[PDB]
């Protein structure tokens, strides 16, 4: 009777680290764990369909944003006493625990595996030659914008491309990317996605708060501070224009500092300016608070598994210190874990403690079972306000009736079952 394991492609040979990860695991049990990786979009296909059908693995990935639908179908074995085994609440970051459960749940349907945090990567040189300091940029918006506007002004150009720089690349291609790099904006300001109002959940998108949020961040590109091919690319892009001297700053989770310590020859940028003259610092402080997007994946077993047993004795190895660190190594992530954060691998790193710093302020979506239709309209919206600065015509009144047709649409969304 041997464990099956769905994952997804998290780290650069996934079923190799993965089964390299769990082979303390294997031995101690004596058994093999089998694993099979899912591509990007046929993962929840493939997921739903093994809910519905009862044909499936023992133990899947599942994204944060994913736990309250596949849990909301009745599917998933409840999980609180691994948690309370890997040492409760406490063990784990508020906005991680969160992602742990239906959002009002009392009972646990996931374990958390790892984070996907975000924070700002800056050009070290390129901010001392525009004449700004790392810690005020990023400490606020007002310094966060007067930063973007002397790195404009900058007559500083890159050593490798001999042009000048973009301030900030961001992408305005409608993709999961464009709602999490746009709420820290909307939550700094004292907004959200959605609410809790008046006896329900509602879209609070069109609020003047995340109004404000929403624009500041959207002008910076009307304002010259992004480049017009930013607004179409990918995230991957984006990662590639950076490492080839193109982007002053971008915001990305913790796998580029590996990839900056790794030779072109073996497919990183240690050889490029920008692994050289490489910054981190945490998104700024808006008027009402400093958050940090938190997202990543959780692990959880099917009910129908006939390997429960087994399947949480590897669910509490998944989730406990030893693997958390070791899995890091290989996914450029941040540990679900919070103890697992003090190891020397994260600590000795300078940019990875400033990750954990960032993490201090961590912030997740609402585990509502429909979470996905929400994002989804979410991001369609976002992705006409982008449209609009790619004409150079996003007004606050433009903002505002995007955002009045999107909640509309989500909160029909949320009325229905
Ligand atoms: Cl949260
Ligand atoms: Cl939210
Ligand atoms: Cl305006």
């Amino acid at each position: 009777k041997t464990l099956e394991v769905w994952i997804m492609p998290n780290s650069p040979q996934p079923a190799e680290d993965f089964k390299a990860l769990v082979a303390p695991f294997e031995k101690a049990h004596g058994v093999e764990v089998k694993v099979t990786v899912l591509d990007a979009g046929v993962a929840w296909t493939k997921i739903t369909t093994a809910a519905t059908s009862g044909v499936g693995p023992d133990l899947t990935q599942l994204g944060t944003t994913w736990v309250g639908a596949i849990s909301a179908m009745g599917v998933l074995e409840p999980v609180d006493d691994v948690l309370e085994a890997l040492g409760g609440e406490k063990a784990y970051l508020p906005a991680v625990w969160r992602t742990t459960r239906l959002e009002g749940a009392r009972q646990a349907t996931a374990v958390p595996w790892f984070s996907e945090l975000r924070a700002f990567y800056y050009r070290t040189d390129a901010l001392k030659a525009a004449g700004v300091n790392p810690a005020e940029m990023f400490a606020s918006w007002q310094g966060f914008e007067a930063g973007l506007a002397r790195l404009k002004a900058s007559s500083f150009r890159d050593p490798e491309t001999k042009a000048p720089l973009a301030p900030l690349c961001t992408p305005g291609k409608n993709s999961w990317d464009v709602l999490h790099n746009a709420a820290p904006w909307i939550w700094g300001a004292g907004g959200e996605i959605v609410r809790q109002a008046g006896g329900r959940w509602q879209s609070a998108l069109n609020s003047p708060e995340s109004l404000e949020g929403l624009y500041f961040f959207l002008s910076l590109a009307q304002k010259g501070y992004v480049p017009a091919e930013s607004l179409e690319k990918n995230t991957a892009q984006i990662e590639a224009d950076f490492q080839a001297g193109k982007c002053a700053v971008f915001a990305s989770g913790p796998w580029m500092i590996q990839r900056a310590q790794v030779p072109e020859a073996k497919g990183g940028f240690a050889e490029r300016t920008a692994a050289k003259n490489l910054g981190v610092a945490p998104y700024p402080a808006g008027p009402k608070g400093r958050y940090t997007f938190f997202g990543g994946s959780n692990l959880a077993l099917f009910n129908f598994s006939k390997n429960k047993p087994l399947a949480k004795e590897l669910l509490k190895y998944l989730g406990g210190p030893e693997a958390q660190v070791r899995y890091a190594q290989m996914t450029g992530m941040l540990p679900a874990l919070r103890s697992a954060w003090s190891d020397p691998s994260f600590q000795q790193n300078p940019l990875l403690r400033t990750f954990i710093q960032a993490a201090q302020f961590g912030r997740t979506y609402p585990s509502l079972a429909g979470w996905g239709g929400v994002e989804n309209l979410a991001v369609q919206h976002l992705g006409m306000a982008w449209d609009l600065v790619a004409q150079g015509r996003l007004t606050r009144e433009a903002l505002k009736d995007l955002m009045d047709k999107a909640s509309a649409a989500i909160n029909q969304a949320l009325r229905h079952h």
